[PDB]
C-alpha cells in the first residue's frame, strides 16, 4: 500500500468513502493510503482502502471511484524518470490520472505525456 503525491502542486490522491477523488495535502489523511494490485506486468487497478473503492475514469475524463470493478477501472502503470508514475487509462488510451495545481483532479481528457500533473511519486 502507499500514497500518490503528485509533484503538481504536492497534492496526495484522494478515494473518498462516497467516491469522491480529490488530492490533499493532509500526510497523514486514511484516504490517501491506496492499494495498487497487478493484472499482469503494467496494468494496475488502483484501490483506496479505507473508502473500498477503486478509482474509475469514465469516458469524459472525469475521476471518480467505484466499489466494483470495470473496465474503467485499470490503468497502465509507468515508471517515469526520477522515479515518478503515471497511471493512463487502459480503456481511455490516451489519458491520464491527473491533478490540477490547485489539488482538484485535472478531466484525463485534458493530460498529456508531458505535464506535471500526471507525475505521482510513490511513497509507502
Ligand atoms: O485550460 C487549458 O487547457 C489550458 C491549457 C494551456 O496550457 C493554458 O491555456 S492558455 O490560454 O493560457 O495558453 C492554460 O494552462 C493552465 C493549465 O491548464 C493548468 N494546469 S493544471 O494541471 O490544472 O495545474 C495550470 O498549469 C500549471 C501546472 O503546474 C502545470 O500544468 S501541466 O499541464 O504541466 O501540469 C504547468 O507547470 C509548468 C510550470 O509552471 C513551468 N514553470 S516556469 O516557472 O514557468 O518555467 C514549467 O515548469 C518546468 C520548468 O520550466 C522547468 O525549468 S527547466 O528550464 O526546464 O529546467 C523545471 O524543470 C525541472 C524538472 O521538473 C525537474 N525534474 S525532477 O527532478 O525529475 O523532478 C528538475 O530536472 O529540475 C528542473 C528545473 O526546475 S527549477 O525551476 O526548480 O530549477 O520545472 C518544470 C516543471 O514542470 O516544474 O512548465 C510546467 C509545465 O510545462 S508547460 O505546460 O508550461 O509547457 O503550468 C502551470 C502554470 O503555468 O501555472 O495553469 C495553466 C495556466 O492557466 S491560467 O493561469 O492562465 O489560467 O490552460
Amino acid at each position: 500500500p502507499k500514497r500518490l503525491y503528485c509533484k503538481n502542486g504536492g497534492f496526495f490522491l484522494r478515494i473518498h468513502p462516497d467516491g469522491r477523488v480529490d488530492g490533499v495535502r493532509e500526510k497523514s489523511d486514511p484516504h490517501i493510503k491506496l492499494q495498487l494490485q497487478a493484472e499482469e506486468r503494467g496494468v494496475v487497478s488502483i484501490k483506496g482502502v479505507s473508502a473500498n473503492r477503486y478509482l474509475a475514469m469514465k469516458e469524459d475524463g472525469r475521476l471518480l471511484a467505484s466499489k466494483s470493478v470495470t473496465d474503467e477501472c485499470f490503468f497502465f502503470e509507468r515508471l517515469e524518470s526520477n522515479n515518478y508514475n503515471t497511471y493512463r487509462s487502459r480503456k481511455y488510451t490516451s489519458w491520464y490520472v491527473a491533478l490540477k495545481r490547485t489539488g482538484q483532479y485535472k478531466l484525463g481528457s485534458k493530460t498529456g505525456p508531458g505535464q506535471k500533473a500526471i507525475l505521482f511519486l510513490p511513497m509507502s
